[PDB]
C-alpha cells in the first residue's frame, strides 16, 4: 500500500503530482474528498527558522483559513507536520490555473486601461481586507507574479500569503524578496502596511507599461540608491495616462509618511465605482 498524505481532519488528500516548485514551497495537486473538488496542496518549509519563528509561521498560516474575500485566494486548511527531519507547514488552497497578472501581460502584451483600472481597484480591495484583519495582515511580498486571475476577463485574487509571511525573517527575505517592489524601509527593522502600497504602485506601473520596473538596475543596492535618491524607474516616464502616473507617483514615494494610503487610493476619482 502506498502511503497517501491527508489533512488531520482527513478531508484533504495529497496527489503525487507536483504542480510547481520554488524556494521554501512545493505545490502538489490535491483533492477535497468530501466535495470532490481538486485543490492546491502546498508544503512550506524554511529550515533556518528559529523555534519562535516556526511557531509564528504555524500561527500565521492557520489565520489564513478564516479569510474570505472575493480578491483573496481561498485558504481552506493549514497544519504543522514534519519533512526531512524538521517541521514544515502544509497549506491547502483553491487551485488557481488561469495564470497571473504576469502571465497575462506576457500573453496579451499590453493591458487595456479599463482592465487596469478594474483589476487595480480589486487589488486595493484585497489589501484593504488584509490590513483590516485582527491582527492586521501585511502582505510584504506583493508582485504581479502572485496576483492570480480567475480568467482573461475575470477577477484577481491575491495569493502566496503563506510564503509571504517568511519575508519577516532574514534568510527568506533575501531569497524570495523582489527588490524592485520592496519599499526602502523594508531594509530597516520595523515597517508597516505602507510597504504594501509601495508594492501596489509597482504592480500598477508594470501593468501600465508592460515592462519590469527598475529593469535598468543590476542588483538591490542599485535600486536602493535610486529609490533613496528620489530617482524613479525609467519605465515611470512611459506612463501615458497622467492620472495613472499621478497615482503611481503617490504610491512609490520613498518616505512612508508622504505615501498615499489605501483609503486615499480607494477615495481617488480614478477608482470611483
Ligand atoms: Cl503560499
Amino acid at each position: 500500500m502506498k502511503a497517501v498524505a491527508t489533512s488531520p481532519s482527513g478531508r484533504f488528500l495529497k496527489f503525487d503530482i507536483e504542480l510547481g516548485r520554488g524556494a521554501f514551497k512545493t505545490v502538489y495537486k490535491g483533492l477535497d474528498t468530501e466535495t470532490w473538488v481538486e485543490v492546491a496542496w502546498c508544503e512550506l518549509q524554511d529550515r533556518k527558522l528559529t523555534k519562535a519563528e516556526q511557531q509564528r509561521f504555524k500561527e500565521e498560516a492557520e489565520m489564513l483559513k478564516g479569510l474570505q474575500h472575493p480578491n483573496i485566494v481561498r485558504f481552506y486548511d493549514s497544519w504543522e507536520s514534519i519533512l526531512k527531519g524538521k517541521k514544515c507547514i502544509v497549506l491547502v488552497t483553491e487551485l488557481m490555473t488561469s495564470g497571473t497578472l504576469k502571465t497575462y501581460l506576457k500573453r496579451f502584451k499590453v493591458m487595456k486601461p479599463k482592465v487596469l483600472r478594474s483589476w487595480c481597484r480589486q487589488i486595493l480591495k484585497g489589501l484593504q481586507f488584509l490590513h483590516t484583519r485582527t491582527p492586521p495582515i501585511i502582505h510584504r511580498d506583493l508582485k504581479c507574479d502572485n496576483i492570480f486571475i480567475t480568467g482573461p476577463t475575470g477577477s484577481v485574487k491575491i495569493g502566496d500569503l503563506g510564503l509571504a509571511t517568511l519575508m519577516r525573517t532574514s534568510f527568506a527575505k533575501s531569497v524570495i524578496g523582489t527588490p524592485e517592489f520592496m519599499a526602502p524601509e523594508m531594509y530597516e527593522e520595523h515597517y508597516d502596511e505602507s510597504v504594501d502600497v509601495y508594492a501596489f504602485g509597482m504592480c500598477m506601473l508594470e501593468m501600465a507599461t508592460s515592462e519590469y520596473p527598475y529593469s535598468e538596475c543590476q542588483n538591490a543596492a542599485q535600486i536602493y540608491r535610486k529609490v533613496t535618491s528620489g530617482i524613479k524607474p525609467a519605465s515611470f516616464n512611459k506612463v501615458t495616462d497622467p492620472e495613472v502616473k499621478e497615482i503611481i507617483e503617490g504610491c512609490i514615494r520613498q518616505n512612508k509618511s508622504e505615501r498615499l494610503s489605501i483609503r486615499d487610493l480607494l477615495n481617488h476619482a480614478f477608482f470611483a465605482e
